[PDB]
């Protein structure tokens, strides 16, 4: 669960310190239909950000996307994600030698 | 200018080779690049890139003229209809080159910004 | 590289001991064309095997497949894999509280 | 026998619910199951399963009658044309049920083995 997320994060980023951040914005519907494609957008204001990655640690492929960027480009990513079940969207930004994390739950109906 | 084009064209070839390997590339209308037609001298230019190439797993963005040509690279699981936004400062007029990797093949589109 | 593989393996299996094993068979062509789909088959004779998983640690999704099985069913998996560049196929079997690993390189041309 | 069928049918429903959630399921000819028509009493039966349902990411195999119905579960990245082989001992005649998950939908096929 948490171990898996951390393992996934580590493979992307190595062993860098992680801390929660509100300087990462995640937009997704609060609740979603089983099987529906759902719009998800992620962004960050962290000046030195050189990567923003999206994890869905409950899924077979825990990393959904990875956006490498030069610093100061305020990257945003938008995609459509199929919602199987109530899950957490976990977003991580690297800026320098620090990792920043934000988490958002999407509830799924049946 | 011609020689400056020749220079940045060679730099771009190397970078695409450095990123994807020495793979053949084709031009595509299935890559969407939005940016201002014109922009302010030395300011931030909003850029948006998407693609409708089926099993697209990478979108890489190149700015040939600049010291490091590859400005961004987006890896994704296929069929998530990705759109990637970024802002980039631009000291002068230049082409934005997008290469998308899908299947075992590279797809390219280019858009100019005047400045 | 190695850290990534181990991180990927850990997310699947947890922190179990891993050891190389020749009781895992991997069939793939020695050399492959850039971009080609290539037949790959994996199997194991390890009696207590309850999982066989296939990793491609160089790729964006390091885990390609995972076959959960009851013990004594001698699982085999066969699939078609797109070969981008010279890479290692890494296969791991869980049997009891032990992890078993076998590695095979597929060279790619250009 | 009817009641024994009713029993194992209920067990199967629960297991598919336990594995995939309470999702609707349809029957499919796009699932290929190979096994002997007949087999020896209490011996190993070779089984092969594949599917051609496009974005198939899981193949799960159920043996309803037995104490634990779900016998195997195959997670895979899509479009790798997976075929999964296993041998299973069978004490008596029984149905093999395969459920494939693709997109946000479940697909089912069944094959009988006499023994
Ligand atoms: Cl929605
Ligand atoms: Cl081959």
């Amino acid at each position: 669960s948490a171990s898996k997320l951390d393992d996934a994060i580590a493979a992307k980023f190595g062993s860098l310190p992680i801390q929660e951040s509100t300087a990462i914005q995640i937009k997704a519907p609060e609740i979603a239909e089983n099987g529906a494609f759902v719009p998800v957008t992620v962004a960050t204001s962290i000046p030195g950000a050189t990567n923003i990655s999206i994890f869905t640690p409950a899924n077979f492929s825990p990393m959904v996307a990875s956006f490498d960027v030069l610093p100061r480009m305020k990257p945003e990513v938008s995609l459509r994600m199929r919602m199987a079940k109530t899950e957490n969207l976990v977003v991580v930004v690297q800026a320098g030698g620090k990792l920043y994390r934000a988490v958002r739950e999407v509830k799924v109906t049946i």
